[PDB]
């Protein structure tokens, strides 16, 4: 039920002379459509001018409204107030300040329409945000973008954020629900759960994903825990963790909980115990082994760090962090032994395989990446 | 007095026909030399102007179980010759063949053919038995060389280091004393071949330390400091040979802010290991306008946090560094990330809010607020970051921050990485390495 598929159905029904059906279709879809073709077909149908005014209600702010403005004065007046292709061929036909301004503007816009986005859409949004009637202009731009990229979850986040900043969060929630029905990824559901206060999304998405989707399920748990910490506080965060428990929660969920417990409370004991539990569940997880060791060494829990290192298998990075630590605040005697030990381990082919490595974006896409990076945890990322 | 200076000078004397100076050069340099070209020139000069076989014996004593001895043995056995007296000739050529065959070296099969031909000529019967009895020797040396051959063909510091590692494994189960002798030859050959490379003096020092020859090791290092042009061997020397004097000797060569700051960080470490935290701090204070660079503050803040657990003491040091160095992005970013990582939340936030910021400080603070803060504050931080990218108020990023080596070379890299601190790196300013174009 995409823009193009409503369009093609409408055109078939027109061609069929099924006017009962066509009239219900427009009835249901016209107000909501930011597709000019279609409006224009509504015009073709009605023809078989108060109805160019009705269309201009929708497309007056549009950079390709010229033929529409042409066919339709103080009509000439507040087209001249819209940056559009061929505005100079409307001036010539039609106050000079106002036109000049709208022609200067279409210069900055033209290359973004040329090369139409999703990333130039973002660029367009940002340009218009900076510089009641402005709001009206901004609604058109976001909805037209929603039509153009109905499939891309970013567009729905852009408008939602715009709407939130103008105090229209109820309208934002509806845009997100719609985005969730029309695009595909986990992002918009995570943003819906957290920003629009809907805890049900976490359980519902768990049931939907149902091994193959292990990453989704761990990223849901982490994000669900975050929701609960934010909305309810630590004791209910703590209760949700303990309930999650008769399912295989991945290595990441333990590492995430240990880190919340450390940075929220300052306990060293509790994260040690969460990392330790997790290592019992995932005895072969190099991630947990490395992140546990480096966490203990970085917060300064030396004695525990050293005992853990002695018991575990090691990546080169764990070896190199421990060697560098010993050199800085340890002894040369022990430093020399840890070097001997690392060279022995390389030789025995005993070093665990390495973990993968790892103002970027600006404006409203910048904002999106801010949310995305935050929902993502370490190398556990949203994936499709 | 480098090997190459000596080879050049010797060729000069020889081509000039200044035969007096040349013979003097040979007298003072030969026995200390592991450069085969210099010894062959000596052979070539002795052939021209003069028991020649004795000069081959003198040369094969230096290049004992050398892997490119074939030309030496072949020419030597030609000289045995050319001995008046069958029995003594026979004796000598047999000992020559038998010494070669125990040596892993190129062209060993060609000496094997010559050897079998020689024994059979004397007696087809007793000779076949002599050869049969020597076959496993030859075969062992042939096999061993198959593993040496690609290291020599690809000769480099790294393959030199590999040859050291392979011979340290001791596959022939050499008794203590001839294994040591093997290793001394190998390391001295390497020192001569790469006389200018700090690595190889480290390789030899570490070998000698391990066999309880640490005074020998200190003189190896003293030679290397003279032959190389960086600050690796001097730091190694200070710390491993316990020689505090080297810190002031380096302070002269360099008074180069970055090198001065590396040298100060490493001197501070020497004092720490030797005399502990209290004398570490006295040295810090005295450095201590005298004036030192940001890295020295960051280094000392770390050593105090990790060594004593204090949060006040690192805070104060970072703070003092930032007052001496107000425009230091490295310091602002290092100080901020430190406070966030150890969980010093209120100091981290208060610091953040008064500093200029990299995108990484922004990103780390955004992430932290999302994780354990509030959503309205996350949103503001995100607002502020966008505003900051807009005003081009962002501080340009710190430089990005290698591969893993094994055996002896991997040991060199461990000592080097340890001496190095953050983006401060030792270098030899006279060597042109993989990225020389810069």
């Amino acid at each position: 039920s995409s823009p193009s598929a409503i369009m093609e159905h409408a055109r078939r029904l027109y061609m069929s002379k099924d006017y009962r059906s066509l009239e219900s279709l427009f009835g249901r879809c016209l107000w909501k459509s930011y597709n000019l073709d279609l409006w224009m077909l509504y015009i073709e149908y009605v023809r078989k001018f108060e109805v160019y005014e009705f269309t201009l209600g929708q497309f007056e702010n549009y950079w390709d409204s010229y033929g529409l403005f042409k066919e339709y004065r103080n009509g000439y007046m507040r087209a001249l107030q819209t940056p559009m292709g061929s505005l100079s061929e409307l001036w010539k036909d039609f106050t000079l300040p106002l036109f000049q301004s709208s022609f200067q503007r279409y210069q900055q816009i033209q290359p973004l329409i040329r090369g139409w986005s999703v990333k130039n859409a973002a660029r367009l949004i940002d340009l218009e945000m900076e510089n009641r009637p402005h709001e009206s202009r901004m609604h058109f731009i976001h909805n037209y973008i929603l039509d153009s990229f109905f499939y891309a979850e970013e567009v729905y986040f852009f408008y939602s954020e715009y709407l939130i900043g103008i105090g229209q969060k109820e309208k934002a929630k509806k845009v997100v629900e719609r985005g969730i029905e029309m695009s595909d990824g986990m992002f918009l559901s995570l943003y819906y759960g957290l920003v629009m206060d809907e805890e049900a999304v976490y359980g519902d998405l768990k049931r939907k994903y149902s091994k193959v989707f292990s990453k989704e399920l761990d990223l849901l748990r982490i994000n669900h825990l975050n929701y609960v910490l934010k909305k309810r506080g630590l004791e209910l965060f703590r209760k949700l963790f303990i309930e999650l428990g008769n399912e295989g929660v991945g290595p990441h969920v333990f590492i995430y909980c240990a880190f919340i417990e450390y940075y929220a409370t300052g306990s060293r004991a509790t994260p040690y115990n969460i990392f330790s539990s997790g290592l019992l569940k995932h005895p072969d997880s190099t991630l947990l082994k490395e992140e546990f060791f480096l966490f203990l060494l970085r917060i300064g829990d030396e004695e525990n760090a050293r005992a853990l290192f002695k018991r575990l298998e090691k990546t080169s990075r764990m070896w190199d962090s421990m060697i560098e630590y010993e050199f800085m605040v340890g002894s040369m005697e022990l430093f020399r032994e840890l070097v001997d030990q690392k060279m022995d381990a390389i030789k025995a082919d005993a070093i665990l395989p390495p973990l993968p490595p790892r103002v970027q974006m600006e404006g409203i896409l910048g904002r999106y990446h801010c949310f995305l990076d935050s929902f993502n945890f370490l190398d556990l990322k949203i994936r499709d």
